[PDB]
C-alpha cells in the first residue's frame, strides 16, 4: 500500500522484476517488465518509477488512443502489490496493477479500472456503500487429441465432484491453490465440475475493484501452472457442443453503512427492500448487460435461448433455472447470484454495468417481480409469455443493438469504452457472419 | 579505464581469454581471441598485447584494405572492458572494443569506429557539446517450421506487451537482460512488441560511442542467448509480410556546455532554437540518411512508402506517424526520435550521418517546418503534396543515389567510408535485381 | 471471311461447339462456348449469333467496365475462323476471334483488338500502307522437380539446336506443328533453345492483325499440347537465374502502295530513308514502349541494364547486342528486328505501340542514329556515355512513368487502355515492392 513498504520487500527478498500490469477493452491483460538494480541506486530508480509511473504506446493496446496522440502513462496502485510463483524464486518477479492515464496527468477515459474506480468513488459518495463480490469463474483442461495432434480435447472423462483415478486433475488444482494463496488470495474450495476436464477454483468475495484485480490474476495462474503440467487451459464459455460450458456467476451485495442492506429479519424470505429494487434493476437491463458480461460470439451457444441456461429473464431462491438465483444463506452472507456471465468478460467492465444497473433499481425504488421457485425449462413458451418471463438475446449482435439503445449502461461506461466497444465487437460479429464455417460445410456440400 | 584496473580484474577474477573486437563497414562485428598465460609471465604478456596492439589480415575484412596493403592494427579502448556473461564462469572470456589503426600507427580512415570518434571529437571542440543517444533496437525470436525444417516462423502468437502463457518469451527475455546487466548495460523496460514473436529490449541513452558500442554488444547477446533457449533471433528489418517490422527508433540530443540545449521553458512547444535548427537539418538530409540506416533491400519493405510507416518527411509531438517524433517528457530528457532506422544499420555510421546533418541545420540556422499534428497517413497524396511533406526513396538504389550527391554525408564519413558503402551496396543491389525472385515465380510462371 | 463460308464448314465437317474468344487488358485469352445445334434450326440459330453477336459480363474482364455498365456484345470477325485441333475431331469445337463491342453497337474503346484496328486503319488511310510483324516467340518445357514436387525444373539438359536424345521434346514440337498448321499457321522452323528446355517454334509472317491472333493461338496451343504429354509449357520471360530468358524479337516492315519501302538498291547498307526514320521513332521512345512490350516485373530480369541483353538503345547490322538488329536478307525480306520484348506482352498492343512509335519517325522524318556494329557489351559504361547510348529502364515501375510522360503512345492506346494498363500495372508493382522476398530472407536472416 506504501511505497516504502514495496521498496523494503525488494531489498530483503531480492526482487529482480516489477511488471507494471494492466488491462485492454477486451479485458486482455498487458504489461512491461522493468528490471530493479543492486544497491540504494536501484531502489532510488525503482520509487521514481513506482510514484511517477512510466510511459507506453497507447495506440498498439486494444481500444485505447489513436496513432496521432499515442503517449500514454501508467499509474501504479502500490495496494495490489504481489509475487508471482510461477516465476523463480531466487532474483524473483513481481507486479504491481496500474491506472491508465494521459500524457496530462489524468485518468484516461478509455480505462477499464479507472472505469470501476470511478463507478466506486460516486457509489460510496452518494450512498456510503462497498460493492461487493464474488464470481465462480470455471475452465477447462485440454490435452492435444491423439488421433489428430491439432485438434484439443478435455483433459479427462469425469464428472462433478468425481474422485481420482477418474479425476485426473488434484496436482493440477493442487498447485493452482498453492500459487494463487501466494498471490493473496483466499481461497475457499476446488473441485471438478459437470463436463469433462472442467474445474472450478472458487475464492473468497471482496470489493468489485479487488476482485476484478484477482479475476485477472485468476485466468492467468490458471493458464501458466497448466502449461507446466504439460495441458492447455481455456476460458472459452463453450469449447465443445453436448457439454456443460464455462461460467462465472457472480454472487453480490452492496452494504450501506458498514450493515448487510441486503438481509431484513423481519419480511418474506428474510429480504430488504433495497435488495428487491437491485434484482428489479437487473432485470430491467438484463438485455444490454448480457452484451458486456457475454462478449464473444461463442457465450451465445452456452447462454442459448431455447435451451437449458440461465436466459430466462426472472429471480428464485435456491434455483438455478433463472438468470438470477438467492442462495439460503442469510444475515451478512444475503446476496444475489447473477448466472448470465462467463469467464471471456472484462470483469472491470461487467462489474461496472452490473452496479450501474443495480443502482437505478435502488435509486428510482423499482419494483421486483415474483421469485419462480418452479423449473422453468419445464414449461411451455406460451405459459412463460403469460407470466412475462423474458428471454437474453440469442446472439452477439442481439445484445449489441440493446447495449447501443441503454442510456444507464452508456453513462457508466463512459463514450470512449461504450463506443469502443461496440466497434470491435461489431467487427467480430461481422468477420463470424461472414466466414464459411465447418458445421456449413457438413450440411450442405453434399446438395 | 586504465591498463592496471583491467590487469587487476584478470588476475583476481580467473579471466583466461581477451576478445579484441571490432567492427567491419556493415557494422558486422570481428574478433581474435588471446589466450592469457598464469602467473606475471601471462599479465605481462597480455599488458604488452593491450597497449601496442595486435596485427591482422585487413583484406579479408569488408571495406577495409586491399590484399597488396593488407597489414593493419587494433588499438584496445580499455574502458570497453567486459566478461561476455554467454561464455564459461570458470576460466571467463573478456572482450575489449578496439580502434583499427594502419601500420604506421595512424587512425585507419576506413574505420566505423573512429569515424564516429573523429566527428565526435570535432563537435566537442567547436561547440564543447557531448551528443547523446538511446536507441529501440526490437527483435524477432523465431522456431523452425512443424510443417517445413528449412523455413522459420514466429515463437509465439503474442501481440504488444502480452502476458505468459501467450507470450513465450519471460524466460529469454530475463538472461537477456541478466546478460546485459553484467557487459554494463542500464537496462530501462523489456517487453513482447505488437507482431507474433517480436520483443523489444530498451536500455538508457549515453554519448554516440558508448551507445554505439552497446548497440554491437546488445545484437550478439541477443541471438546468443537466443541460441541457448534453442530459438533463432534476426535483426532483419521485415522478416514476414503482413505483420510489423524490426525498429530502431533513435532518441537523441545534444548538450553545449553541460546544459540541455534542446529545452527552453519560455518557447513554443517548450523546445529551444537548437532543436528547430537539428531538426531541419535532419529533414534536409533525410532522403540521403536513410542509405546509411537502412542499408538493406529489406528496410525497404518496412520503410515502405505509400504504406503505414515512419516515411514521411516531416517532425510532430507524441504523434509516430511522421518521421521525427518528439516525446512528451521535457527539461533533461527533451530529445527527438528520428524512427526511420532499422536494427539492420552500423551504428557508428548511422550516429555519424545523424549528427552531421543535424549539426548542419545548428551551424546555417536552419527553419524547420511546422510540426504535422494530424495523422499523416489518414493523409491523400495531393493533399500531402500541397503541404510539402515529401517521401523518403522506395528501394536501396533510390536511397544509394540520394547519398553520392550529398556533400554532408560525404564529409562526415570521408572518402573511404563513402565509397567503399557505395561500392558494397550497389553490388548488394545487382545481386538482388538480377536474381529470380519467389513472387514472380508464383505470379508469372502460369503465363 | 463471310457468313456462308462459316456455316458451310460448320454443316460438312460436324463442328458442335463455337468458342467465341477475345482478350483481357493483359492479353489473356478469353471465351465462351456456344453449342450447335442439329438440322436446319441449329444453322439459323448460328446465323443469328454470328452476325449479331452475344452478350458478356464485361466488370469481371480485366481493364474493361465497371459493375455499374457491365453489359457489353462480342462481334465475331469471321476471317479468324479455325478448329482447334487438340479438341475432339468427332463433334469438333471452332473457334472466332471476336471484336468488343458497347451495348449501344459501337466498337470497344478499352478493347485491345478494337486498338491495333484503329490504328492499322488509321495508317491505311494516311499513308496506303501495310505493317507486316514476324514474332519469334520462345518458351520453356517443365517438368516437377523430382526432389520436391511443389518446385517446377526444365524438361531436359539440352542446349541449342541440340539432337536427341540430349533434347527431349521433338515429339512435343511435332505435336505443336501440327496443331499449329491446322489452325491456318504456316510453321517456318522448330528447334531446342539455349537455355535448358527451352524451345522456339517459328512462324511466317503477316500483317499486324493476323500476326497478333496468331500469338495468342500459339500461346494457347504451345500450353495445352505441353499438359497432353505431362509437361507445363510457360512463356515467363526469365523463370531460372543463370540461363537464357524467354524473348519474342519482333521482326516487322511497313510496305506503302504494294511495294517494300525500307528497301532502296542504291543506298548504305541497302536501307530506305523510311526505315531510317522508322528506326529513330522507335529508338526515341524505347524506354515507353518496353513498358507495354515487357510488362512483368519478371521482364526486368531477362532485360536487365548493365547485364547481356537487348537493353542497349541502339540499331545495327547482323549484331544481337543491340536493341534493334537489321537481318541481312534483302529486297523483300528487308526488315528491322525489335528484340527487347517477351512473350508475356498483350501482342495487340506491343504492335500498336511499335507502330506509333515508328510511324512518329516517318511523320517527322527524324534522324537515326549510327549503327553500333561493335559489340556493346564489351563496352564500358563511361564509353557508352560519350557515344550516347542510353538504356532501357531497370524495372517496371520506371518503365511506367516513362509510359505515363509518353504523349505518342498515350494517343494510340487511347485514354482507357493507357490508364487502365498503368492502374494495374501499379497495383502489381506496389505488390513486388511490398512482399518479402527468399532472395531477402537468404540475405538478411543470420543479421
Ligand atoms: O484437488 C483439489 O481440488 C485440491 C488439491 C488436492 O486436494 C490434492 O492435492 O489432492
Ligand atoms: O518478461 C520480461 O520482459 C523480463 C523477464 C521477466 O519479467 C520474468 O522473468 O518474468
Ligand atoms: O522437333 C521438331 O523441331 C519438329 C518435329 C520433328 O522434327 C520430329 O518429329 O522429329
Ligand atoms: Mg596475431
Ligand atoms: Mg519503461
Amino acid at each position: 500500500s506504501t511505497v516504502e513498504q514495496v521498496l523494503e520487500y525488494v531489498k530483503s527478498n531480492n526482487v529482480k522484476f516489477m511488471r507494471f500490469q494492466f488491462v485492454d477493452i477486451l479485458g486482455v491483460p498487458k504489461n512491461v517488465a522493468f528490471p530493479i538494480k543492486a544497491g540504494e541506486k536501484g531502489i532510488e530508480e525503482l520509487r521514481d518509477v513506482l510514484e511517477n509511473g512510466l510511459y507506453f504506446d497507447g495506440s498498439s493496446i486494444e481500444g485505447f488512443v489513436g496513432i496521432n496522440e499515442s503517449d500514454m502513462m501508467l499509474k501504479p496502485d502500490l495496494s495490489t502489490f504481489s509475487v508471482l510463483p510461477w516465476r523463480p524464486s531466487e532474483k524473483s518477479v513481481a507486479r504491481v496493477i496500474c491506472d491508465v492515464y494521459t500524457t496530462k496527468g489524468k485518468p484516461f477515459e478509455g480505462d477499464p479500472r479507472g472505469c470501476l474506480k470511478r463507478v466506486m468513488e460516486e457509489f460510496k459518495k452518494e450512498f456510503n456503500g462497498e460493492y461487493f463480490v464474488g464470481p465462480e469463474p470455471e475452465f477447462f483442461l485440454l490435452k492435444k487429441d491423439p488421433h489428430n495432434p491439432h485438434k484439443y480435447i478435455p483433459a479427462d472423462d469425469g464428472g462433478y465432484f468425481d474422485l481420482e483415478p477418474m479425476d485426473e486433475a488434484p496436482d493440477i488444482r493442487r498447485d493452482i491453490v498453492f500459487a494463487l494463496e501466494n498471490l493473496g488470495f483466499h481461497v475457499e474450495a476446488s473441485h471438478h465440475e459437470v463436463a469433462p476436464g472442467q474445474h472450478e477454483v472458487d475464492f473468497k468475495f471482496d470489493d468489485a475493484l479487488k476482485t476484478a484485480d484477482s479475476v485477472i490474476t485468476f485466468k492467468t495462474t490458471i493458464k501458466t501452472i497448466a502449461e507446466q503440467h504439460g495441458l492447455k487451459a481455456t476460458f472459452m464459455p463453450k469449447p465443445f457442443f453436448g457439454m456443460n460450458g464455462s461460467g462465472m456467476h457472480c454472487h453480490q451485495s452492496i452494504w450501506l453503512n458498514g450493515e448487510p442492506s441486503f438481509y431484513d429479519e423481519n419480511a418474506p424470505y428474510q429480504l430488504s427492500e433495497t435488495c428487491m429494487n437491485y434484482v428489479a434493476g437487473i432485470l430491467k437491463h438484463a438485455k444490454a448487460i448480457v452484451a458486456i458480461t457475454n462478449p464473444t460470439v461463442n457465450s451465445y451457444k452456452r447462454l442459448v435461448p431455447g435451451y437449458e441456461a440461465p436466459v430466462n429473464i426472472a429471480w428464485a431462491n435456491s434455483n438455478r433455472s433463472a438468470i438470477i438465483r438467492v442462495p439460503a444463506a442469510r444475515g451478512k452472507g444475503t446476496r444475489i447470484e447473477f448466472r448470465a456471465p462467463d469467464p471471456s468478460c472484462n470483469p472491470y467492465l461487467a462489474f461496472t454495468v452490473m452496479l450501474a444497473a443495480g443502482l437505478d433499481g435502488v435509486k428510482n425504488k423499482l419494483d421486483a417481480p415474483e421469485p419462480v421457485e418452479r423449473n422453468i425449462f419445464a414449461m411451455s413458451e406460451a405459459e412463460k409469455k403469460e407470466l412475462g418471463i423474458e428471454s437474453v438475446p440469442a446472439n452477439l449482435k442481439a445484445a449489441l443493438d440493446e447495449l447501443e439503445n441503454n442510456d444507464v449502461l452508456k453513462n457508466a461506461l463512459g463514450k470512449h469504452i461504450f463506443e469502443s466497444f461496440l466497434e470491435i465487437k461489431n467487427a467480430e460479429w461481422d468477420s463470424f457472419r461472414t466466414s464459411v464455417t465447418d458445421w456449413e460445410t457438413t450440411a450442405y456440400l453434399k446438395i
